[PDB]
């Protein structure tokens, strides 16, 4: 449209809707519980941010925000993606080392934290405020990655693949409080169709680079 | 009031809180522990519907939406009622049968992306999108139509009174995406009140009605 | 800063902050897996009544309603935190006695009918039916303590600790619906700033002071 970062939300929607349906039809044919789990878990990450990256495309998931005295573009719908589909890969996660029930809560939770929070500093009219909101959020976060990293007799090809995607998460997801902050939500230092851009790179290697690793491991068979 | 569909409300919020009361009455006394499942999510599922029945009832759940150029009445409180109770008529059929997880995270995902996108849809301003995001929740429905009947040593018992409910779930849950589209929210080709009155006929028999066969079988119990 | 009642947001803000800090050391080291689950449920329940507080310091959780022709300052934030923290309070309640799911479900059912009905009170601009919301809410939060009370071979720790945080429930709960009646949202009877105070002192006794009791006693270990 005359939204100069339509490309991206067309670009992203046809990219989630593509995994979506990949996913899809790989699973066809497990009956393996276990592995049962990884797929389900995997193709609805992708299938939920189809339809808000459709949303966007379409105006919807987008709302003006007065702060700085002008009206700011804000994608909100972002953060309801965001609010299902980051549990759902803690859980592919950790359903892969079989963590303890009490330290999946603790990892849903936080990342409840850090959604919720990101939407309130993105919805939040007093300028500087936005990135009090943004630091809980990145505090929440900082949390999640490092539970990933020192709160885990794993068969070795779990250890290995677990080992990949933990990887893939600490490097995909510390760049979200940065492309943030220094987009049209924080300081206004990237437009908003390059952050745009961005944020459809990091959500297609998150979601689909992420799940074509993880469903194409022997990690998730029992 | 002077909104003619009033009277159908006004039942539906009756039948809703009498079916409540009587599953309520009905689960005193169960121990069994199987059987103590059924019974609360059974239980819980027309106390939902009764309070978002009220909320239309008092006008609280009801919305204006611009499109074709009028001010379009639009229920969103139905979409609170069915984003949990839907998932958990779900989970109704699941124990039953001791579905795998994975098969249930599945049908409570995809049933959490039929009635978001519903409710996307019933709240969009342009005309041709209501539609484009009526055909994703179809979609949706059609996913966890066939898994009710292609995805699943049951004791006989079981066996029967799944294929019933199954049978009741698939005609009633087909209903709902044809009234929507003939509907005040679709093409408008019947009145609000007409498909108010049907939306009261479907949600009694989908969860009363259900209800009362579920409950009544030796199929909940060890 | 001009609302009377900061003071006291700024309090339970700093009161939940350094609660969530407090039991977050204190569960560092924690290995038993039982134990785990009780530091994760406990922990996050002043993290996000933390959020909650500070969103309403900073004036995000406020809205202006309109009923008896004023416009009546109304915190919601406070139902957001709600929604999450009172059902994972009583599932801290629920595994110290090892509760059966059926009974579980029931409970957090029960819970979020309470709350989401407070909330429709809340936003309501009907005054007269303000009160019916309250009375439905009122009548849930009365199913969950007839629960705790008559739905419950638990060692002997576990009952004594049981014991004592069902007592602590029941009373600061019942708080609430009172403390609500009489203030800005209800009746008027009390000034914005003295319910806004009292509803700190129970939060924090609720939040922080049940999570002390708890996460001292030998109950939480296997
Ligand atoms: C758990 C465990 C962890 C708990 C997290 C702690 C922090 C809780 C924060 C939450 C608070 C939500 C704020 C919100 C709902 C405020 C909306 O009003 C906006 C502010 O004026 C108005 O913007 C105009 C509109 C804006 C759009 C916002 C819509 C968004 C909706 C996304 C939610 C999704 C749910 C799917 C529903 C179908
Ligand atoms: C560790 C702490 C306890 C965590 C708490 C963090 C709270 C930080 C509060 C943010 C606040 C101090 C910044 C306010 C913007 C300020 C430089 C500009 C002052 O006024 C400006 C124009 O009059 C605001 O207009 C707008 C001009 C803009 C384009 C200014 C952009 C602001 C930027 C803020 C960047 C914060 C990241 C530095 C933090 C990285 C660590
Ligand atoms: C997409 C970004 C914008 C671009 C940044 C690209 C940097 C590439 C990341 C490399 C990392 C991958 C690790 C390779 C593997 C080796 C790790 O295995 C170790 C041995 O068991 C695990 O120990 C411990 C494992 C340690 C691994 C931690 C990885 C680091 C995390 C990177 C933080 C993020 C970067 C922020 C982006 C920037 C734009 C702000
Ligand atoms: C999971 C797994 C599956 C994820 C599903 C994928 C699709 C996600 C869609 C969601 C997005 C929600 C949209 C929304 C929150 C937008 C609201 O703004 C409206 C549009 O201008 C304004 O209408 C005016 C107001 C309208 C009223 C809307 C209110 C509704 C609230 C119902 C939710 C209930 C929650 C109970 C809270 C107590
Ligand atoms: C399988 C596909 C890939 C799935 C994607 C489906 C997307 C469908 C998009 C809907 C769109 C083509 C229909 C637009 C309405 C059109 C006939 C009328 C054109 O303009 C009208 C008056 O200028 C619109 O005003 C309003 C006049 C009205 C009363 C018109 C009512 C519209 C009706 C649409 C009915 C769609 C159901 C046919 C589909 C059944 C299959
Ligand atoms: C069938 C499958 C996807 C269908 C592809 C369509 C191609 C869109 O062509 C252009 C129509 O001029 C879209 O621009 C039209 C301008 C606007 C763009 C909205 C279209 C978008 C649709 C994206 C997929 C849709 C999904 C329909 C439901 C599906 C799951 C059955
Ligand atoms: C309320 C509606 C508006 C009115 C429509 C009433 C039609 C009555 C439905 C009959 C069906 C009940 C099946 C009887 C039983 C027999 C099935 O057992 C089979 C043997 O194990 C199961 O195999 C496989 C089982 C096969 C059963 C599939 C049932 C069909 C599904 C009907 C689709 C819906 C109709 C849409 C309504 C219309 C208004 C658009
Ligand atoms: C389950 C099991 C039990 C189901 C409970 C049954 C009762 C369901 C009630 C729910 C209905 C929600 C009502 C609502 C979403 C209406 C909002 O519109 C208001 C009324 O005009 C406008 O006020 C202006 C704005 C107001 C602010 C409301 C925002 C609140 C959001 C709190 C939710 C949190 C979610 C975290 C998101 C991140
Ligand atoms: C067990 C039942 C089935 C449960 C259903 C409960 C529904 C109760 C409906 C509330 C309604 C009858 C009270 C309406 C207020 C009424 C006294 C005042 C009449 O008009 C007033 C001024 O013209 C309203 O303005 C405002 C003046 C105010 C300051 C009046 C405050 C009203 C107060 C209501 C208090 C209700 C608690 C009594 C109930 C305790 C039991
Ligand atoms: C006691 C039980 C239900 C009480 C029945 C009441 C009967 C309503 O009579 C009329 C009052 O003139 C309702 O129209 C009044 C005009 C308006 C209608 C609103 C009333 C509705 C109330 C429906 C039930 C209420 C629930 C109160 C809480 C209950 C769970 C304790
Ligand atoms: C904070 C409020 C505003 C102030 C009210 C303070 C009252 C203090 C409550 C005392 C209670 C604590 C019980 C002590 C212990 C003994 C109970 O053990 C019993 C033996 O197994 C359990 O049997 C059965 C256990 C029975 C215990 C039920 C306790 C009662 C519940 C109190 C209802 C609430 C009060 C409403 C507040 C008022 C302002 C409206
Ligand atoms: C059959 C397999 C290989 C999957 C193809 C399904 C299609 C959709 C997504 C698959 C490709 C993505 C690879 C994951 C990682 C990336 C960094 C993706 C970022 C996007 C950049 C655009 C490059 C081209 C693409 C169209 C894939
Ligand atoms: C004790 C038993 C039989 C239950 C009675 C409790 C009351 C409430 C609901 C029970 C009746 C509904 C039967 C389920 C199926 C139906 C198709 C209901 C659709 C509604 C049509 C109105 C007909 C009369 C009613 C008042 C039940
Ligand atoms: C190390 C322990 C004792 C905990 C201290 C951590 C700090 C935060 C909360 C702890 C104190 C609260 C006790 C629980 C019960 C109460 C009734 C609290 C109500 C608040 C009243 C204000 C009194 C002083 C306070 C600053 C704690
Ligand atoms: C599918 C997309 C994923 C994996 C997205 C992850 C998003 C985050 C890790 C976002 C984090 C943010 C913060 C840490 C700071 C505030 C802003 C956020 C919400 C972008
Ligand atoms: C208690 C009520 C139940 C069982 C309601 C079920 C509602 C659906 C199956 C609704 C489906 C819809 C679509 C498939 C298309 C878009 C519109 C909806 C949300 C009405
Ligand atoms: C952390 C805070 C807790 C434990 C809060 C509990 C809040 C309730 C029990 C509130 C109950 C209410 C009713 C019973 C009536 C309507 C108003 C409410 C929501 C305040």
């Amino acid at each position: 449209t005359g939204r100069p970062e339509w490309i991206w939300l067309a670009l992203g929607t046809a990219l989630m809707g593509l995994g979506t349906l990949y996913f899809l039809v790989k699973g066809m044919g497990v009956s393996d519980p276990d592995a049962k789990k990884f797929y389900a878990i995997t193709t609805l990450v992708p299938a939920i941010a189809f339809t808000m990256y459709l949303s966007m495309l379409l105006g919807y998931g987008l709302t003006m925000v007065p702060f700085g005295g002008e009206q700011n573009p804000i994608y909100w719908a972002r953060y309801a993606d965001w609010l299902f589909t980051t549990p759902l890969l803690l859980l592919d996660l950790a359903l892969l080392v079989d963590a303890d029930q009490g330290t999946i809560l603790a990892l849903v939770g936080a990342d409840g934290i850090m959604i919720g929070t990101g939407l309130v500093g993105a919805l939040t009219k007093v300028y500087s405020y936005r990135f009090v909101w943004w630091a809980i959020s990145t505090a929440a976060m900082l949390y999640i990655l490092y539970v990933l990293f020192f709160g885990f007799s794993m068969r070795p090809e779990v250890a290995s693949t677990f080992k990949v995607l933990r990887n893939v998460t600490v490097v995909l997801w510390s760049a979200y409080p940065v492309v943030w902050l220094i987009g049209s939500e924080g300081a206004g230092i990237v437009p908003l169709n390059i952050e745009t851009l961005l944020f459809m790179v990091l959500d297609v290697s998150a979601k689909v680079g992420l799940g074509l690793i993880l469903l194409r491991s022997r990690a998730i068979f029992g």
